[PDB]
Protein backbone atom coordinates (compact mmCIF):
# COMPACT_ATOMS: atom_id res chain seq x y z
CA UNK A 1 0.00 0.00 0.00
CA UNK A 2 2.16 3.02 -1.59
CA UNK A 3 1.62 5.63 -3.74
CA UNK A 4 4.10 6.11 -6.95
CA UNK A 5 7.15 8.03 -5.49
CA UNK A 6 6.93 10.84 -7.42
CA UNK A 7 3.13 11.05 -5.98
CA UNK A 8 4.75 10.86 -2.49
CA UNK A 9 7.04 13.59 -3.74
CA UNK A 10 4.77 16.39 -4.49
CA UNK A 11 1.97 15.17 -1.57
CA UNK A 12 2.36 18.81 -0.12
CA UNK A 13 1.12 20.52 -3.56
CA UNK A 14 -1.63 17.78 -3.99
CA UNK A 15 -2.88 18.18 -0.67
CA UNK A 16 -3.59 21.96 -0.53
CA UNK A 17 -4.73 22.01 -4.16
CA UNK A 18 -7.41 19.14 -3.48
CA UNK A 19 -8.45 20.92 -0.09
CA UNK A 20 -9.03 24.04 -2.08
CA UNK A 21 -10.64 22.48 -5.39
CA UNK A 22 -10.97 18.51 -5.59
CA UNK A 23 -10.45 18.74 -9.27
CA UNK A 24 -7.47 20.48 -9.15
CA UNK A 25 -5.68 18.30 -7.15
CA UNK A 26 -7.37 15.08 -8.92
CA UNK A 27 -5.86 16.52 -12.13
CA UNK A 28 -2.55 17.15 -10.69
CA UNK A 29 -2.03 13.62 -9.97
CA UNK A 30 -3.31 12.41 -13.69
CA UNK A 31 -0.27 14.72 -14.55
CA UNK A 32 2.23 13.19 -12.83
CA UNK A 33 0.59 9.95 -13.66
CA UNK A 34 0.51 10.64 -17.16
CA UNK A 35 4.17 11.72 -17.15
CA UNK A 36 5.16 7.88 -15.57
CA UNK A 37 2.62 5.53 -17.12
CA UNK A 38 0.79 4.92 -14.35
CA UNK A 39 -2.95 3.99 -13.74
CA UNK A 40 -4.08 7.23 -12.14
CA UNK A 41 -7.51 5.30 -10.94
CA UNK A 42 -5.21 2.91 -8.42
CA UNK A 43 -3.89 5.97 -8.21
CA UNK A 44 -5.96 8.69 -6.39
CA UNK A 45 -7.29 5.84 -4.71
CA UNK A 46 -4.02 5.25 -2.95
CA UNK A 47 -3.68 9.04 -2.12
CA UNK A 48 -7.12 8.87 -0.85
CA UNK A 49 -5.78 6.33 1.77
CA UNK A 50 -2.65 7.70 2.74
CA UNK A 51 -3.38 10.99 2.55
CA UNK A 52 -6.81 10.43 4.47
CA UNK A 53 -5.47 12.60 7.34
CA UNK A 54 -4.35 15.49 5.36
CA UNK A 55 -7.48 15.59 3.37
CA UNK A 56 -11.35 17.16 3.10
CA UNK A 57 -13.10 13.82 4.66
CA UNK A 58 -16.30 15.41 2.87
CA UNK A 59 -14.62 16.42 -0.69
CA UNK A 60 -13.23 12.82 -0.35
CA UNK A 61 -16.76 10.85 0.30
CA UNK A 62 -18.18 13.73 -2.68
CA UNK A 63 -15.11 12.87 -5.46
CA UNK A 64 -16.16 9.22 -4.20
CA UNK A 65 -19.43 9.08 -4.41
CA UNK A 66 -19.85 10.71 -7.91
CA UNK A 67 -21.45 8.85 -11.07
CA UNK A 68 -18.64 10.54 -13.66
CA UNK A 69 -16.49 7.20 -14.89
CA UNK A 70 -13.52 8.08 -13.63
CA UNK A 71 -14.64 8.49 -9.72
CA UNK A 72 -16.35 5.39 -10.38
CA UNK A 73 -13.68 3.92 -11.55
CA UNK A 74 -11.18 5.46 -8.55
CA UNK A 75 -14.14 4.01 -6.19
CA UNK A 76 -13.81 0.61 -7.36
CA UNK A 77 -9.59 0.53 -6.96
CA UNK A 78 -10.54 2.58 -3.60
CA UNK A 79 -12.74 -0.23 -1.91
CA UNK A 80 -11.20 -3.72 -3.45
CA UNK A 81 -7.94 -2.03 -1.74
CA UNK A 82 -9.83 -2.86 1.87
CA UNK A 83 -9.20 -6.25 3.05
CA UNK A 84 -12.56 -7.99 3.12
CA UNK A 85 -11.33 -10.85 3.98
CA UNK A 86 -10.86 -12.71 7.27
CA UNK A 87 -13.46 -10.08 8.89
CA UNK A 88 -17.30 -11.15 9.25
CA UNK A 89 -19.89 -9.84 6.61
CA UNK A 90 -20.77 -7.19 9.37
CA UNK A 91 -17.76 -6.42 10.25
CA UNK A 92 -16.51 -5.18 6.75
CA UNK A 93 -19.73 -3.45 5.99
CA UNK A 94 -19.04 -1.44 9.43
CA UNK A 95 -15.36 -0.84 8.33
CA UNK A 96 -16.51 0.50 4.79
CA UNK A 97 -18.88 2.80 6.39
CA UNK A 98 -16.95 4.37 8.58
CA UNK A 99 -14.37 5.14 6.20
CA UNK A 100 -16.40 7.74 4.67
CA UNK A 101 -17.84 11.07 5.59
CA UNK A 102 -21.32 9.75 3.96
CA UNK A 103 -23.01 12.26 1.68
CA UNK A 104 -26.77 13.09 2.49
CA UNK A 105 -27.64 11.49 -0.73
CA UNK A 106 -29.55 8.73 -1.02
CA UNK A 107 -28.00 7.81 -4.91
CA UNK A 108 -24.49 8.71 -3.43
CA UNK A 109 -24.93 6.39 -0.55
CA UNK A 110 -26.15 3.63 -2.79
CA UNK A 111 -23.64 3.78 -5.28
CA UNK A 112 -20.44 3.30 -1.97
CA UNK A 113 -22.75 0.40 -0.89
CA UNK A 114 -22.60 -0.83 -4.70
CA UNK A 115 -18.85 -0.52 -4.79
CA UNK A 116 -18.72 -2.25 -1.27
CA UNK A 117 -20.61 -5.75 -2.25
CA UNK A 118 -19.04 -6.11 -5.23
CA UNK A 119 -15.47 -5.85 -3.59
CA UNK A 120 -16.85 -8.22 -0.78
CA UNK A 121 -18.15 -10.82 -3.48
CA UNK A 122 -14.65 -10.63 -5.11
CA UNK A 123 -12.95 -11.13 -2.16
CA UNK A 124 -15.37 -13.87 -0.55
CA UNK A 125 -17.11 -16.20 -3.54
CA UNK A 126 -18.17 -18.64 -0.88
CA UNK A 127 -19.98 -16.64 1.08
CA UNK A 128 -22.21 -15.16 -1.73
CA UNK A 129 -22.90 -15.89 -5.25
CA UNK A 130 -22.40 -12.77 -6.45
CA UNK A 131 -22.24 -8.95 -6.39
CA UNK A 132 -25.94 -8.39 -7.00
CA UNK A 133 -26.53 -11.29 -3.65
CA UNK A 134 -24.43 -9.15 -1.61
CA UNK A 135 -25.73 -5.92 -2.45
CA UNK A 136 -29.03 -7.46 -1.52
CA UNK A 137 -27.34 -8.37 2.00
CA UNK A 138 -25.98 -4.61 2.48
CA UNK A 139 -29.13 -3.28 2.14
CA UNK A 140 -30.97 -6.00 4.91
CA UNK A 141 -28.07 -4.91 7.07
CA UNK A 142 -28.27 -1.01 6.77
CA UNK A 143 -32.18 -1.26 7.08
CA UNK A 144 -31.62 -3.78 10.08
CA UNK A 145 -28.95 -0.71 11.86
CA UNK A 146 -32.06 1.32 11.73
CA UNK A 147 -34.92 -0.63 12.73
CA UNK A 148 -33.73 -2.59 15.59
CA UNK A 149 -32.27 0.38 17.55
CA UNK A 150 -35.20 3.10 16.73
CA UNK A 151 -36.66 3.94 20.36
CA UNK A 152 -39.74 5.12 19.23
CA UNK A 153 -40.37 1.44 17.70
CA UNK A 154 -42.20 -1.09 19.82
CA UNK A 155 -39.83 -4.47 20.08
CA UNK A 156 -42.65 -6.91 18.87
CA UNK A 157 -42.64 -4.77 15.52
CA UNK A 158 -38.78 -5.03 15.20
CA UNK A 159 -37.57 -7.77 12.54
CA UNK A 160 -36.51 -11.01 13.87
CA UNK A 161 -34.36 -13.64 13.09
CA UNK A 162 -37.06 -15.48 11.82
CA UNK A 163 -38.26 -12.43 10.13
CA UNK A 164 -34.86 -11.91 8.60
CA UNK A 165 -34.43 -15.39 7.09
CA UNK A 166 -37.78 -14.99 5.30
CA UNK A 167 -37.28 -11.73 3.85
CA UNK A 168 -33.37 -13.54 2.51
CA UNK A 169 -35.18 -16.36 0.86
CA UNK A 170 -33.97 -16.60 -2.95
CA UNK A 171 -31.83 -13.80 -2.75
CA UNK A 172 -28.62 -15.63 -2.83
CA UNK A 173 -28.37 -15.36 -6.69
CA UNK A 174 -31.92 -17.67 -6.42
CA UNK A 175 -30.52 -19.64 -3.82
CA UNK A 176 -31.18 -19.02 0.14
CA UNK A 177 -28.32 -17.42 2.80
CA UNK A 178 -27.37 -20.18 5.50
CA UNK A 179 -29.51 -19.79 8.55
CA UNK A 180 -26.80 -20.16 11.07
CA UNK A 181 -24.87 -17.33 8.67
CA UNK A 182 -27.82 -14.89 8.81
CA UNK A 183 -28.08 -15.45 12.73
CA UNK A 184 -25.00 -14.29 13.44
CA UNK A 185 -25.51 -11.35 11.15
CA UNK A 186 -28.46 -10.72 12.94
CA UNK A 187 -26.60 -10.63 16.59
CA UNK A 188 -24.19 -8.49 15.22
CA UNK A 189 -25.84 -5.58 13.80
CA UNK A 190 -27.80 -5.48 17.00
CA UNK A 191 -25.26 -6.21 19.36
CA UNK A 192 -23.44 -2.95 17.66
CA UNK A 193 -25.19 -0.60 15.55
CA UNK A 194 -23.14 0.87 12.60
CA UNK A 195 -20.88 4.18 12.98
CA UNK A 196 -22.71 6.39 10.39
CA UNK A 197 -21.31 9.98 10.17
CA UNK A 198 -22.84 12.06 7.32
CA UNK A 199 -22.32 15.36 6.42
CA UNK A 200 -24.33 18.81 6.93
CA UNK A 201 -26.87 20.76 4.86
CA UNK A 202 -24.62 21.12 1.53
CA UNK A 203 -23.74 17.65 -0.18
Amino acid sequence: GASHPEIEKAQREIIEAFNAKPKNGINKIKEICEQYKISPNEEIAEFFHQQRKNLDLEAVGDYLSSPEAENQQVLKAFTSQMNFNGQSFVEGLRTFLKTFKLPGEAQKIDRLVQSFSGAYFQQNPDVVSNADAAYLLAFQTIMLNTDLHNPSIPEKNKMTVDGLKRNLRGGNNGGDFDAKFLEELYSEIKAKPFELNFVKTSP
